[PDB]
């Protein structure tokens, strides 16, 4: 009897600054936790900008999907909140390297301000907003599909490492799917009215459709 499928699973250490940052986020109390959703949507919007732009000179880039949008899917039953976009997606290298974005040089000073007791809200200004996910999530999975590349799954419960592997789950056309497995004490971010108010307050100037799908298995 032979395997249905095989693959390598690789485990990586986070770069030092990012590991320190994740530790600060997880072990320090902050009031303004809701900004995590702002930061993920902003990431999605940047990814959509990137594919929109490239498609200008290469329309075939959109064969994997023409619609550019952001979907929010709370699933109380699984205690997950998923953010899905149809942006440019990430290569394996992009996932490894801070999820497709360059951590800014001021990140060091940012963390020092944090250890001095600064707020977390500016985190997205330094190219590391993604990690605000861990203000509300105990585990995060990222599924991503970039043109002319395989679908990958990234995952970390923090602790200083993440894994990357080709994803053999359900296929995405193109883009990035962020699945937050929420902490017991942060399930409010599964509530559709709470999500609506957060989008309203922090994501007014996102120039793509943002659509809430409240999921309930029957
Ligand atoms: O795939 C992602 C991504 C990462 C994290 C996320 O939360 C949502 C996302 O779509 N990105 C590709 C790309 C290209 C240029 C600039 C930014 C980005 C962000």
């Amino acid at each position: 009897d032979q395997p249905m499928e095989e693959e390598e699973v690789e485990t990586f250490a986070f770069q030092a600054e990012i590991a320190q940052l994740m530790s600060l986020i997880i072990n320090t109390f902050y009031s303004n936790k809701e900004i995590f959703l702002r930061e993920l949507i902003s990431n999605s919007s940047d990814a959509l900008d990137k594919i929109r732009y490239e498609s200008l000179t290469d329309p075939s880039k959109l064969d994997s999907g023409k619609e550019l949008h952001i979907n929010l899917i709370p699933n109380k039953q699984d205690r997950t909140l998923t953010i899905v976009d149809t942006g440019i997606g990430m290569t394996k290298a992009d996932l490894i390297n801070n999820l497709g974005t360059i951590a800014k040089s001021g990140t060091k000073a940012f963390m020092e301000a944090l250890q001095a007791g600064a707020d977390i809200s500016m985190i997205g200004q330094f190219g590391v907003g993604f990690y605000s996910a861990y203000l509300v999530a105990e585990k995060v999975t990222v599924i991503t599909k970039h043109n002319d590349d395989e679908q990958y799954a990234w995952e970390s419960s923090a602790g200083g490492s993440f894994t990357v592997r080709t994803d053999t789950g359900e296929p995405m056309g193109r883009g990035t799917k962020v699945i937050l497995h929420l902490k017991e004490d942060q399930t409010e971010y599964l509530e559709e009215r709470r999500i609506k108010e957060i989008v309203k307050k922090h994501s007014q100037f996102i120039g793509y459709p943002i659509t809430l799908f409240v999921e309930k298995e029957l």
